[PDB]
DNA sequence: CCGACCGCGCATCAGC
DNA sequence: GCTGATGCGC
DNA sequence: GTCGG
């Protein structure tokens, strides 16, 4: 939190840029910049020792200097003021509201949520569910309530057929004590990569013991809708819930790329290259000295894919970087 | 100077 | 009615 | 906006 002021700073104009603006690659050299300085451990006082750090240019480091000097970015507060660009903005927050719709809305005059009830003839599935959950769908999910349901999907997910196998990935697989949506990676034998209903039919158990509330899109692999826990007290938020339906022999390269971490993943793709190997979300080889990947290996276990590239079992548990 | 910057499932829309 | 494109979430 | 060829 040493550079908290620096960092709030450049996510904001990260949003703007993706929101606004529409410069996806402009919010990412922000979201970036706000990222490697905010592991820097130490106060920054100047845009020139930022600078030092890789994806802080110059730009930014004008903008450090303005913000350490004044406590502002000029820019930032005639952009909060500019009532057009704040709604675009904002709208986006609602799920299934990206920046090409919040654009659409603000050119119509609809710049609130409260606007957004006042019109539902104009919006889509989605971005209704995303309405009526506005407010749930940005608390964070403790870990108990995740084991509370965690408990519901394996439960049901057997009950529906004992050949099933799910995982609960994300943050949550690895230890942490909150997380922001759950994702289940599921698979049977009856289906690999050279392959029934099987989504469906999970999907429909968890409608039947009304643990899944509302559907966000709905496919044969995919599924991404709405979820709450049961209740005397108050009732629990509604939760975000993704299932995706993954084949048997690359289960464990989706489950082993979904838990993560992000910032571990990628850091066996800079080691993907000293024994030299294709790791994707799917499938995995040695590559050739001069080309072509091979054709990928079998994987049963999860870890095969270090021993494969390696390194000795990492369980998820107990490492982020 | 000058292009690269992640790419995949699903819902929904142009454009036949 | 079909298909390729674009928007969205992540 | 930053990096790298
Ligand atoms: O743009 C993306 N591209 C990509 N190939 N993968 C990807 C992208 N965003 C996220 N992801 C991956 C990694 C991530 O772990 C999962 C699901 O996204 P989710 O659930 O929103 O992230 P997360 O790690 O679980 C979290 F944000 F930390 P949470 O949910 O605990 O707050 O897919
Ligand atoms: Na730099
Ligand atoms: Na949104």
């Amino acid at each position: 939190t040493l550079n908290g002021g620096i960092t709030d700073m450049l996510t904001e104009l990260a949003n703007f840029e993706k929101n606004v603006s529409q410069a996806i690659h402009k919010y990412n050299a922000y979201r970036k910049a706000a990222s490697v300085i905010a592991k820097y451990p130490h106060k920054i006082k100047s845009g020139a020792e930022a600078k030092k750090l890789p994806g802080v240019g110059t730009k930014i480091a004008e903008k450090i200097d303005e913000f350490l000097a004044t406590g502002k970015l000029r820019k930032l507060e005639k952009i909060r003021q500019d009532d057009t660009s704040s709604s675009i903005n904002f709208l986006t927050r609602v799920s299934g509201i990206g920046p090409s719709a919040a654009r659409k809305f603000v050119d119509e005059g609809i710049k609130t949520l409260e606007d957004l009830r006042k019109n539902e003839d104009k919006l889509n599935h989605h971005q209704r569910i995303g309405l009526k959950y506005f407010g749930d769908f940005e608390k964070r999910i403790p870990r108990e309530e995740m084991l509370q349901m965690q408990d519901i999907v394996l439960n049901e997910v057997k009950k529906v057929d004992s050949e099933y196998i799910a995982t609960v990935c994300g943050s949550f697989r690895r230890g942490a004590e909150s997380s922001g949506d759950m994702d289940v990676l599921l698979t049977h034998p009856s289906f690999t990569s050279e392959s029934p209903k099987l989504l469906h039919q999970v999907v429909e158990q968890l409608q039947k013991v009304h643990f899944i509330t509302d559907t966000l899109s709905k496919g044969e692999t995919k599924f991404m809708g709405v979820c709450q826990l049961p209740s005397d007290e108050k009732e629990y938020p509604h939760r975000r819930i993704d299932i995706r339906l993954i084949p048997k022999d690359q289960y464990y390269c989706g489950v082993l790329y979904f838990t993560g971490s992000d910032i571990f993943n990628k850091n066996m793709r800079a080691h993907a290259l000293e024994m030299g190997f294709t790791i994707n979300e799917y499938t995995i080889r040695p590559l050739g000295v001069t080309g072509v990947a091979g054709e990928p290996l079998p994987v049963d276990s999860e870890k095969d894919i270090f021993d494969y590239i390696q390194w000795k079992y990492r369980e998820p548990k107990d490492r982020s970087e």
